């Protein structure tokens, strides 16, 4: 079981250090989000930092930019190519999940995104026409992270009518939240297993590795550091095909941030481990 993190913001070097003396462990994973119109030279000083840290940068690749008509039509492939020589020419094993949650309605690429625009067919023509230009160009080195959310939200979605196939797959993974009371639509508290069971039960279908690519615990309704101990838990001991988890560590939809208590702080300091 790698540990990873998105650490609240871009990795510096200082940022990944941070959290690192803040968990009292070694950072397996590094995890960064970036957008469409970001080319990789903006990327490379927080990839230098990751490396040099010996650590694996996964880059959540975000096309705000262009939705998956303009993707699957080719409308993006200078940017697409462009991204491909530069990681070809880093050279370094780079996880990389594009187009992620979209069995949700909240990106723009989503399928259940209420503009209609994406469809498993337009969804599984871009995944698959982004591999193909990267594979042209020789980047061997990234790998492919193919995600849902926990739960399917929104019309039209579910766990692998958007799968591009194991062909343009080294990774599946898996997303979400306790929310607690936090959100006043009703969220509630429910234990890793609620949020996580039926999206692993769906890809544990499929012969690849799974990542816990995003995932936290509010502090509201519940004990977030007995959570966060059985948490880890479950996934060693029932999530047998999960390889990572990577913490989403910032303070933002609610603190979901490993020391929003001292509590919590403590419980995931143990459960992380050696
Ligand atoms: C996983 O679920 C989270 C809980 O609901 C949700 O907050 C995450 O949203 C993503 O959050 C990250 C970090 O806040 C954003 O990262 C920003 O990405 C842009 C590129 O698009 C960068 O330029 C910027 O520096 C990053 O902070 C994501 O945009 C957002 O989708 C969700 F992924």
């Amino acid at each position: 079981l790698k540990i990873g993190a998105w650490v609240g913001t871009q990795p510096s070097e200082s940022a990944i250090k941070s959290f690192q003396e803040l968990q009292g462990r070694k950072l397996d994973i590094v995890h960064q989000f970036i957008n469409w119109s970001t080319d990789f030279s903006w990327v490379r000083p927080y990839a230098d930092a990751v490396y040099n840290n010996g650590s694996i940068l996964m880059i959540t690749w975000e096309p705000w930019e262009y939705n998956t008509v303009d993707i699957k039509n080719g409308k993006a492939d200078a940017y697409i190519t462009r991204m491909a020589q530069d990681m070809k020419a880093y050279g370094k094993e780079i996880w990389l999940r594009p187009l992620h949650a979209a069995n949700g309605d909240w990106y723009p690429w989503a399928i259940g995104y209420s503009s209609r625009v994406n469809t498993n067919e337009t969804y599984i023509a871009a995944f698959r026409h982004i591999v193909d230009i990267f594979r042209a160009n020789g980047a061997t080195n990234v790998k492919w992270v193919f995600n849902v959310n926990c739960d399917n939200v929104g019309n039209g979605t579910s766990y692998l009518g958007h799968y591009p196939g194991d062909n343009y797959v080294d990774y599946t993974s898996i997303d979400g939240y306790n929310w607690g009371t936090t959100q006043s639509w009703g969220s509630q508290w429910q234990s890793f297993d609620q949020v996580f069971s039926r999206a692993y039960q769906a890809l544990a279908s499929i012969n690849k590795p799974i990542i816990i690519a995003e995932f936290a615990s509010a502090e509201i309704g519940g004990n977030k550091a007995r959570w966060i101990t059985e948490a880890y838990n479950s996934i060693r001991t029932s999530y047998n095909k999960v390889i990572a988890a990577v913490w989403f560590h910032e303070n933002k939809e609610t603190d979901w941030r490993i020391n929003s208590s001292p509590e919590a702080l403590a419980a995931y300091r143990e459960a992380i481990g050696a």
